């Protein structure tokens, strides 16, 4: 059970903050509720940050910050089918803010119109048409994304390292979380086969879209992956970083007590949150360095 | 005049944290009144992080998180009056935990009762034990402490870097700052001399204690500066970073819009202290990685 009083008022915050009305609530409501959930967590813009919309490699972005040596490619959760640019959008200021490199948020097309691979098509296109040092980081499904644009990148435009962000990485669910976590608050295992169903469908699945079931990791980026520790997610953070130092990868993972999957929006009201939100700048900035 | 609500509140909050009366307290007493002040806005401890207390140097220190590779040295502020170990302990060990580097605090000698040097000789006591890469920082008469060490130490021993947060410097106090932000909360200038007055008593005026009239700052650490906009002490934060720059030193000067002095305290209540201690936590890593 979560304990600390600070993470349980914004899990109440949150679950006020988005209707249960699942019922002949398209995709398209959705869109609009996890919009409206983020909305009351959002922070502000920094004022004197300059930010830019505009398309790289044809793909929606937002770039934030003055052109830098490394970049930040930010990619934004929300189980591949909600969030945006506008969502996530004080992460990404925050980002810029702090570490001085400039940040690329990408709107990439959302499932259930648009199936695997389009989502990792978009982030390949706005990548490559980046041709800069850059880190690659995500929350959630835009974790996954990252991860698999770094298992597509391993050649010379390589990122300067991977930094997920409770990410689910296509685990197989026998892991200790999916069980342990099954009842979490924000998230529960069966929500996963939502997000699963309207990505694939029901046809193939591309074995790029499960990063931990790939058999071969060697010479991806460098990963900082951090869990919330109550969540069913945790444990591919925990998996992915072993496979990865198995695979000669320097790879830490950060598993954070007491909170649940997506609290980057509780960072304006939990310790907890604001010390991670925190540390994954701190990699981020030494991922940046580092190259 | 500050106009964000989260900082005014911050303010009216440390206001009343902080009965004035002043007349005839003592310096016992306003260390008492102080750190009851800094417990209303003290964060926790990660509660993982490893911390122990010890002497280091013959001076006592606190020690937050596991051995690392480089270390953080943090000098605590309080106008070489107040402060120690505790009214600074979740700063170091948020730095601590953000970073992975150990941060090692330090509790000098104070004053009136202990003049100048005796603060300086205490850290220059705990770096000269330490003997390791570290980044040096401090807040407030604690930055005036890390320029210091930086200018007495510019042989091999030298800092990876130095983290000054809303220092005094040893301006003359004839930089438009003073005046502008001599009624500033929280610090105006009137409050300025009592500190020197406690620092030097009678003695000499040693030029180690006034940075900013240092002659030949060549050599030392390359630096980031942030200033407190509305903090009578913002434009010494300024001179020192255009002095160093001129003496070959990489510097960097981040100032703060709409903040005053001592907002390190308001990083859990103001998005703006929030956003500028997660920049100093970048500059610590940065100075880290590169070193």
């Amino acid at each position: 059970m979560i304990s600390d009083p600070q993470v349980l008022g914004f899990i109440a915050r949150t679950e006020a903050a988005y209707p249960p009305e699942a019922n002949g609530a398209s995709a398209a409501d959705n869109r609009r509720f996890y919009d409206a959930m983020c909305a009351v967590f959002r922070g502000p813009r920094p004022p004197g940050l300059v930010v830019g919309d505009r398309r790289i490699g044809g793909v929606p972005c937002r770039v934030y910050g003055a052109d830098s040596a490394v970049s930040v490619v930010y990619v934004h959760g929300g189980g591949f089918v909600v969030g945006g640019l506008d969502s996530h959008d004080d992460v990404c200021a925050e980002i810029a803010d702090a570490t001085g490199l400039q940040v690329i948020a990408i709107d990439y097309r959302l499932a259930p119109e648009h199936r695997w691979p389009a989502q990792i098509q978009d982030v390949q296109a706005v990548w490559d048409a980046l041709d800069r040092p850059a880190v690659i980081a995500g929350d959630s499904a835009g974790g996954m994304l990252s991860a698999a644009l770094c298992l597509s990148r391993r050649g010379q435009r390589q990122p300067l390292g991977q930094v997920l962000i409770y990410p689910g990485l296509g685990g197989d669910g026998s892991a200790p979380s999916y069980r342990e976590n099954a009842g979490a608050p924000l998230l529960r295992t069966e929500d996963l086969a939502t997000y699963h169903a309207a990505l694939h469908g029901d046809g193939p699945v591309d074995p790029l879209a499960l990063p931990l079931q790939v058999e071969d990791l060697a010479g991806v980026a460098p990963a900082f992956v951090v869990s919330a520790d109550v969540d069913p997610l945790r444990d591919d953070a925990r998996d992915y970083v072993q496979r990865l130092r198995a695979a000669g990868v320097a790879a830490e993972w950060r598993n954070e007590p007491e909170l649940p999957h997506g609290y980057l929006r509780a960072r304006r009201e939990s310790d907890r949150a604001r010390r991670s939100f925190q540390a994954i700048l701190s990699a981020i900035m030494r991922f940046a360095v580092r190259g």
